[PDB]
């Protein structure tokens, strides 16, 4: 088999080399080329042998195929197409890295390497790519070919295309493709060109692909841009008494707090179940959903996607229960829960320091570690409200990482009423995992609620 002659026509191929000389668009029945927000070209009906393609697709499915999973997507790979020694597939490697290297090196008059950069991908529901550029030394032209059923925009698993702002960070989705039988996109690798493959949304079909790059010479990258440092501050003194007002009285025992000390000295990491006053929690889920609580979305969408509160605008339960989390009685009560000293009578420049916010997760909501994502010793505090009934399946979890490994170190899960205590060093990264839309069966039990909220507090000695 071959690809389009079609495009292989000499008038066509002329026209389209043009207009990626000249940068701009260009549509035809057999080819369509657009460059905002960054050059991309769709070719539909990539290969005219049916046959061919039909035996493909017979052979892929017959390979093993492995869960792929971090902070940035979540899907299945197969075993490596380089490796394969089965007919539909070498062919497929000739015709793309060679056949349709130079034709490509012609229209866009780059030195594409021969250097085979491809593999086979399967999307099902809740599988999802979050927002990257795909940005590695070499990579220059990115292509898909969809081998998928009959398709549309409901089942998700559409490629979207994200703009950029004055920083040249991402700012929206505004180019979305569809994905359909047969249908190579191919597109130019810079510091603009993001974009994410949406979540499946379809509980019946997989999306199959072939996706890849074309290797060529390296580039420079402008230097990244670093977002300002959020602010840090010591801790408020205590007016009137908070512990006890808000606290299960378990934890301000000191025969508790030992025990808790204990473990936590051992794993760095603990779980603190029905930690406020039940009285007290529900008050502040009532506040949550009925108080007026003023959200704003957080980006840009290759770091992270959710709402934060404005903390000035709250009612008072929920400015009530942000002191807690900042008065002297609490950095203590840590202190003596952790073994590390944040606060000054804490057994043995500086001045502990910490920074919060009040977060609300739904679908479609997550953080991604970026190239400043920063580690420090630290210590977390969550403390999540509005779950009930949430799995880990849904996303939604805290997840921490050894830095540059894929090593997984430990998952918090949102449960109501938890506080999640975590330590970190230097080489500890964090993120929340993408949250899918599983997360619909939580109308099942409790229809008026959508998604849940969270304290998420960060403490320093
Ligand atoms: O398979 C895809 O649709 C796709 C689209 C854009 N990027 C990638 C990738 O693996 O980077 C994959
Ligand atoms: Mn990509």
């Amino acid at each position: 088999a071959e690809f389009s002659d079609a495009v292989t026509e000499e008038t066509l191929k002329k026209q389209v080399a043009e207009a990626w000389s000249r940068r701009t668009p260009f549509s035809h029945e057999v080819i369509v080329m657009d460059m905002d927000p960054f050059l991309h070209c769709v070719i539909p009906n990539f290969i005219q042998s049916q046959d061919f393609l039909e035996g493909l697709q017979k052979e892929l499915m017959n390979l093993d195929f492995h869960e792929k999973y971090n902070d940035l997507y979540k899907f299945q790979q197969s075993d490596d197409l380089k490796k394969r020694r089965e007919p539909h597939i070498s062919t497929l490697r000739k015709i793309l890295f060679e056949d349709f290297r130079s034709w490509l090196s012609d229209i866009s008059k780059i030195d594409l390497e021969s250097t085979i950069d491809m593999s086979c991908a399967k999307y099902e529901f809740t599988d999802a790519l979050l927002c990257h550029d795909d940005e590695l030394e070499g990579r220059r032209i990115a292509f898909i070919l969809y081998l998928v059923p009959p398709w549309d925009r409901s089942m998700g698993g559409t490629l979207d295309l994200y703009s950029i702002d004055e920083h040249f960070q991402p700012k929206q989705i505004v180019k979305s493709l569809i994905p359909s039988w047969n249908k190579l996109v191919f597109f130019e690798v810079s510091p603009v060109s993001f974009h994410q493959v949406s979540e499946v949304l379809s509980e019946e079909k997989s999306r199959l692909s072939i996706s890849g790059w074309f290797h060529g010479p390296s580039l420079t990258r402008p230097p990244n841009y670093f977002e300002p440092p959020i602010p840090r501050s010591p801790h408020i003194p205590q007016d009137h008494e908070i512990l006890y007002d808000w606290i299960n009285p378990t934890y301000l025992d000191m025969d508790y707090q030992v025990q808790i000390q204990e473990e936590f000295e051992e794993s760095s990491e603990i779980l603190l179940k029905e930690f406020l006053k039940p009285e007290k929690f529900t008050k502040v889920c009532e506040a949550l959903e009925h108080g007026h609580v003023e959200w704003s979305s957080r980006g840009p969408p290759n770091k992270r996607f959710y709402e934060k509160a404005e903390e000035s605008k709250l009612p008072e339960i929920l400015k009530e229960c942000m002191k807690l989390f900042r008065s002297e009685a609490l950095f203590l009560l840590l202190s003596n829960f952790t073994g590390l000293k944040l606060h000054f009578l804490a057994p043995s420049s500086s001045v502990p320091m910490c920074q919060g916010e009040l977060r609300h997760w739904k679908t479609g909501h997550y953080t991604l570690i970026h190239d400043h994502s920063k580690a420090e010793f630290a210590l977390d505090l969550i403390l999540y409200c509005g779950c009930e009934g949430w799995e880990p399946e849904y996303g939604g979890f805290t997840s921490y990482i050894a830095k540059g490994e894929d090593e997984e170190l430990l998952t918090v899960n949102p449960e109501s009423n938890s506080l999640a205590l975590v330590y970190r060093d230097r080489e500890t990264l964090k993120f929340v995992k993408h949250i899918n839309h599983r997360s619909l069966e939580q109308k099942k039990t409790f229809p008026n609620r959508t998604g849940f909220w969270d304290f998420s507090f960060i403490y320093y000695e």
